[PDB]
DNA sequence: CATGACGTTCCT
DNA sequence: CATGACGTTCCT
């Protein structure tokens, strides 16, 4: 049976999906096709300039329509290419069952006509110019209205958007309003007082009034963030805002009890005025980012009682031209008794010191600090022990050197209590003292700093907790036997891309230390270009997992028998990557040198072009092979071994050509089979000896198909195409003629 | 016309080159074969295990075959499997023209019958245990023979190469045999005198005599290195030798009058004994690496008087357990005045001082001087300032941290006076470490761990430099003066300083580079450039900008703000823009970049659409690189009337078809390489039927359908253009055609 | 026959 | 029916 609605694919949840099929007009599905199951239709980034009043109608059912991108305007088009969207009248009312609708990024004027029914509605980067009462005539079901970009420099209009006064008050269910680049100059009159979100960032309202907030009351959130920039900061194409603004009256907020979030980013604010937060008793989050505040925060009162604050964003308040010596928060922050969050990146100033941060030492509530990005020098880190809350430091991109004058691989620091990041800085051995009072710690991230030392068991001695390091992108020269052996709950190690001392042709290397490391669980080796002179084995009864990808395992097993067992002393390795190790060659003898308690290796993108399947005997565990990348020609010499308990094996991106009749058929365990980007020009049941409906995953795609008519892999592919990710559209003919390139549905063979 | 030699490639000079086609014989070539053509044939890496009486015997002026990899020894397969190779009685006589024959590493334990024409042979890693006077009976004109490695790790055989007293006395033209890994333990007796080049390196012999090496007064270089080695220092497996060795006499060398090389590294040498020296009048280079020297050289007269030297190797004479506070090497050397090289990199000292290399100072040839992986950390480089002959100083892998207490980027092997301080600790340049070498004109900083904001007060004293390597490094790019303190400064290398440019939020500058106003070569590859830069970059002067691994892609969709980046580049002729995550190009953002432009890469992007009226824009181009993109075709227009274009590539895109005309009016196209596409034919059409004028035609990697098809006869036609096309040109259908060469069956 | 096309965007 | 095969090796 055809996929009901080609071109498109059905998803779950009612979801028809025709994204990115470069289609002119809205498909028309068949009579026979389940159009009454339809809940949804996603058309993002065709090419459909008209709309008619037939194109939905027959979807009975429809609740949610994505149009968006279709016609883009010439500002938004990759080539400048103008486009005008034309709508019938009755494209939208011949869906009255219709919640949410996307036309963004269209070429349209005016608000088309719309069902009562509407709950969603987004308009961003259109060319409507002017809303008035007659736009959104009848949508009293309306909560959502997005309206952004409509009017700035990837969009321009030649004036402002024109809202004009009550234009919005039939809509007294809207809670949502957002009208983001539209040029404005003033907040749009008597707004409709159900909104809980208001969004007018980067717009150039430059004065504010409590006039200006009539009757909002219900505002729950405020964004009137970009209004007046500051240039020197931008990346993009930047409006001066002359220096007599922002103008903001102190009573603007006062009326709004609800408001949680308040945002006043790059508004080039030099002073806060203490009157705007005062009657603002529920607010939870406050952004202060990329103003002038850098002396204000020095002495200001307005965090006064601000008790029930959670988030502080102050980041990127840097003065034009200089870094401070020094820098003091005001007394004030010490009233911040709920803050959990405080944000003070790229502001800039030279030593973190006792008296930085004094007011925060004591906040109760206090979890995530983020100190990047400020050209910091010199920092006492002892600082942070008393404060009772932290679970998160940010010091990356920093210039700290010392004391004061995937996740299957390697775990993320996320779910522990107490981490801080020292990437990007500037040391260049690590020094023991520089972490006396840190003891606490759980993670601690080094990598990308200049580190050339031989560690040896004495950097890292006041860590007695720490469970993750990351010595990624560092010159560590690795070979003396006590490495890391002060740590004694270290669970993961990442000593990737520490290539340099690698590299000295001449000059040997030891990994002896791993053994010595009786917690460990994980560890990376990765990327360090290990070819010579080093240890012939690693040892360790801890280890699950070894990242050795970026190695030259090539040459190191071209050594004579010196590195045949690298890994066999690895006796509890559950995951294994050799990817990357330019492996032209293997041998059985060297495959069943790797450790028995493996569940996944990973061959990756090297260059194998034969594989022995039968070695997979002597992995008796093996889960997951994953060889993509390699040179394989064909699937043969011989067939998965039986008894494997193999569930994934990915040969993608090989050059293979034919699959051996029965191939797969003895691995009564596989799942999930990635033949993607090879040289297959058919798809044989015979592979699988007829028995290929236990497959979850079947991945055919980018592969040089034969559609001639009565093909094996027609039928075949549609008795399993609920394993075929992207069947639809994604599964295409090589051949013949001018079936080249198109999808093996574009004709029916 | 069918290639003359299938399924091999005809190449210059009569080589018929069959390498690496898997065969399991000798080809028998067509009837019409030009085989009086035939000077050489190379059947290197095939699967060829038997050789017959009348594989070459048609090939009448053939003088050179090369057999090599053909039936590797067990050790040597990939997959120990064994091979042994028979060879019919006849199968070399037949060629009594042959001058040249390589038969390594195939299974043989005997010497085949050879005609007398033979001048070199080649035997290593073959499984021949013995020689004898009935080996290689008749071979009086033979200069070389080569037969390494038939006894040792790799190659295993359980006893020593046993070359019988004198076995050799009938050659008596060879100058040159090489018996390295062989397992000896004594030098074979009664070698030919015509030797000039005996080479006995990694064997296990221990002890040397001058009897070992009687008559043998024609020697020019003599190769006894890995003997005796130190395992310590070994990459491969290694035999401890006993401490009582080396066994060396005074005397060993003393009638060598005519020895120009001697080669004693690896030899677990601890002492010198200056007489292995004296005597020796005609020697030029000396080996002695890989040794226990570190505190013979410290006080040594063994150099004392060898004024012919030129070369001298010390390296890696470093102390099992530790290294040196210090080293001073010994008065002797400062007799060397013929010394041109001297490498002293591995013996790990701490300060290079004053004190450290004063007898090299006054040396009058002393040229190059190899100081690098020596764990370095103080160095006073001013002592280098006065050594008259200087021209290359490696001070590479060292832990020196300041003071004491090609058409994109030229190298500097033409330049007057280089020093390499790249993989060294400094994090910023302070100008002292370089105020007495204002002479220099390279200086190499790459892989250092510089975080500097530079800002032209680094390279004061550096008046001649003209090449500088800071690639590798963090350099913080924002002060507008930064090298203009550079006089001379014509190629900058700024590569791989990707941590500043990513810190999101943070601004950086380029200004710099418009007042650098000799600067030609300038790169900024795999920087991760892509926000808060400089609108524009530049410059006058500049020809080559590398601006591959940035992201070009998100400047190019930031408004108007980057449109110009590279248009004041007034002079430019070379740009690179690979690797900048581009999906689209503007028609009038590549008629921004300078109309001087000759070459523009745009590799490995991911274009899938190219306007190619827009090259008229680029009226100088004479190369385009488009390799690895994403094109479907060659359509959308052709290539544009008046173009200069020489050189396309379009190589690893996905193209399936091209238009008729695509490429017609480009006159001067010259190569052309479609590889590695989606083609199923090659039509004469595309070029207007005018084909001929291509140098270079690459249609390998296509999955070419062969029925019985244009591309046949074209290919045939053009085949003078097409790189490996008897080989490398392949069916991607039908059926089992899938993957064999097009000639796999005539079409 | 006042319209196509480009292309995984968009963010600031 | 005492043999194939693997592959761009080899270096120390
Ligand atoms: C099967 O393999 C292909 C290609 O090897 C996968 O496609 C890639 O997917 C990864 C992440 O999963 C991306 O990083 C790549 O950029 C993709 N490239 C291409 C060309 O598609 C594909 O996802 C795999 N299939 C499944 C079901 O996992
Ligand atoms: C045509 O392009 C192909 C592939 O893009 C070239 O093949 C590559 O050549 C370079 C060396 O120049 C190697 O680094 C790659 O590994 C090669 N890959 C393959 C698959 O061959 C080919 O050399 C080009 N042809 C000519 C005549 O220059
Ligand atoms: C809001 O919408 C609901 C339907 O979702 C409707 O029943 C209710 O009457 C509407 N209220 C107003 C004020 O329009
Ligand atoms: C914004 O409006 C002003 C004044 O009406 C106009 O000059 C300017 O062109 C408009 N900006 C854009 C991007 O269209
Ligand atoms: C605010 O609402 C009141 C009645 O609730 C009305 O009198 C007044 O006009 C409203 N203000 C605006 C600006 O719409
Ligand atoms: C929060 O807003 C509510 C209305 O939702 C108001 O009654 C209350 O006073 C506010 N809370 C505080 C602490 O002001
Ligand atoms: C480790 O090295 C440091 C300095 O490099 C040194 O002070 C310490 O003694 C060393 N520790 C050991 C165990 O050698
Ligand atoms: C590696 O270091 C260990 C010290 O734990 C030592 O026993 C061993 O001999 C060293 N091995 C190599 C190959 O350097
Ligand atoms: C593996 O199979 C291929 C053909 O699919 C064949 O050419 C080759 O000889 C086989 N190799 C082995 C070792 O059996
Ligand atoms: C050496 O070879 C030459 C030709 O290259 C030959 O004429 C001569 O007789 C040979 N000499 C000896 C001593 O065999
Ligand atoms: C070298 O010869 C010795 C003694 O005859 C023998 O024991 C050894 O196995 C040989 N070595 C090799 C690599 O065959
Ligand atoms: C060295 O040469 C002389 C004759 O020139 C000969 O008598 C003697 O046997 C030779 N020595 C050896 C070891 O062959
Ligand atoms: C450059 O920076 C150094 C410190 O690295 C400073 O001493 C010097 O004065 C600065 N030079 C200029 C020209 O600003
Ligand atoms: C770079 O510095 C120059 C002055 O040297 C200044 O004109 C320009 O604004 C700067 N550009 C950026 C992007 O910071
Ligand atoms: C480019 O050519 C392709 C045919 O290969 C065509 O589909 C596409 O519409 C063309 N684009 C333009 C801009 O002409
Ligand atoms: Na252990």
């Amino acid at each position: 049976t055809l996929p009901p609605f080609l071109p498109c694919e059905l998803q779950p949840h009612g979801l028809v999906n025709c994204n990115w099929l470069f289609l002119k007009s809205v498909p028309h599905f068949s009579a026979a096709a389940p159009r009454d199951n339809v809940t949804s239709l996603s058309l993002l980034s065709n090419r459909i300039h008209h709309l008619h009043d037939s194109d939905f109608a027959q979807l009975s059912n429809l609740q949610k329509l994505n149009l968006k991108w279709n016609c883009p305007p010439a500002g938004l088009s990759p080539m400048h290419f103008p486009c005008h969207m034309t709508i019938e009248p009755n494209t939208f009312l011949a869906v009255p069952t219709l919640e949410e609708l996307n036309l963004s990024y269209n070429g349209i004027t005016t608000v088309p006509a719309l069902p009562s029914s509407l709950v969603s509605l987004i308009l961003s980067r259109t060319n409507i110019l002017q809303l008035d009462p007659t736009s959104l005539t009848g949508l009293h079901a309306l909560r959502f209205l997005y309206m952004d970009g409509n009017c700035y420099y990837k969009n321009p209009c030649g004036r402002a958007l024109e809202v004009a006064p009550g234009a919005l008050l039939g809509l007294g269910n809207l809670t949502h309003l957002s009208l983001k680049y539209n040029n404005l100059t003033t907040v749009p009159r008597s707004l409709p007082p159900s909104l809980e979100y208001l969004l007018l960032s980067y717009n150039h309202i430059v004065t504010l009034a409590p006039e200006d907030l009539a009757n909002l009351t219900a505002l729950r959130v405020l964004d009137v963030g970009g209004n007046c920039r500051r240039c020197d900061h931008a990346r993009n194409p930047c409006v001066e805002c002359p220096h007599k603004f922002p103008q903001l009256h102190s009573d603007t907020f006062s009326h709004l009890s609800r408001l949680e979030g308040l945002v006043l980013k790059d508004s080039s604010l030099y002073q806060l005025n203490p009157r705007w937060f005062r009657g603002l008793g529920n607010l939870t989050v406050l952004d202060l980012s990329e103003n002038f505040l850098y002396d204000c925060i020095t002495k200001t009162k307005a965090f006064q009682g601000l008790a029930q604050l959670r988030r502080l964003n102050l980041s990127f308040n840097y003065h034009k031209k200089v870094s401070f010596a020094h820098l003091t928060l005001a007394p004030s922050f010490g009233s911040l008794l709920s803050l959990q969050e405080l944000d003070m990146h790229g502001i800039f100033f030279r030593s973190l010191s006792q008296k930085t941060l004094q007011p925060l030492a004591r906040l109760p509530m206090l979890q995530r600090l983020y100190l990047q990005m400020n050209f910091i020098n010199q920092a006492q880190l002892g600082i942070f022990k008393d404060f009772p809350g932290l679970r998160y430091i940010d010091l990356s991109d920093n210039r700290i050197s010392g004391a004061v004058e995937s996740e299957d691989f390697m775990p993320s620091c996320k779910n522990l209590s107490f981490t801080l990041d020292l990437s990007r800085n500037n040391l260049v051995t690590v020094q023991p003292e520089m972490f006396a009072q840190l003891s606490r710690l759980q993670c601690l991230r080094l990598s990308h700093n200049s580190i050339s030392q031989a560690v040896n068991g004495s950097q890292f001695v006041p860590l007695t907790s720490l469970q993750v390091l990351d010595l990624s992108h560092n010159k560590l020269d690795l070979y003396h036997g006590r490495s890391f052996t002060e740590l004694p709950r270290l669970e993961a190690l990442d000593l990737s891309y520490n290539s340099q001392p690698f590299s000295m042709r001449g000059v040997g290397h030891n990994l002896s230390f791993v053994a010595q490391l009786p917690t460990l669980r994980y560890l990376s080796l990765a990327h360090n270009g290990i070819h010579s002179r080093v240890s012939q084995q690693l040892c360790s009864t801890s280890l699950w997992a070894l990242d050795f990808s970026g190695n030259s395992l090539s040459q190191m097993w071209a050594e004579g028998d010196l590195y045949l067992r690298f890994f066999q002393g690895l006796r509890s390795l559950i995951r294994l990557d050799l990817s990357q190790n330019r492996l032209h060659t293997l041998l059985p003898c060297t495959l069943g040198n790797l450790p028995k308690s493996l569940q996944l290796l990973r061959l990756r993108n090297n260059y194998l072009a034969f594989f022995n399947w039968s070695s997979l005997t002597l992995l008796p565990n093996l889960e997951t092979l994953d060889l993509a990348g390699n040179q394989l020609k064909a699937l043969s010499n011989g067939s998965l071994p039986s008894g494997t308990q193999l569930q994934r094996l990915d040969v993608s991106r090989n050059s293979i050509i034919f699959v051996v009749p029965g191939f797969f058929a003895l691995a009564t365990r596989l799942r999930e089979l990635n033949l993607s980007a090879n040289a297959l020009r058919t798809v044989e049941p015979s592979w699988f000896g007829f028995l290929a409906g236990s497959l979850e995953v079947l991945d055919v795609s980018a592969n040089p198909l034969h559609c001639a008519c009565g093909a094996a892999f027609v039928d075949f592919l549609l008795q399993v195409q609920a394993a075929v990710p992207g069947l639809p559209s994604r599964v295409k003919c090589g051949s013949p003629g001018q079936l080249q390139g198109r999808s093996i549905f574009a004709q029916d063979l």
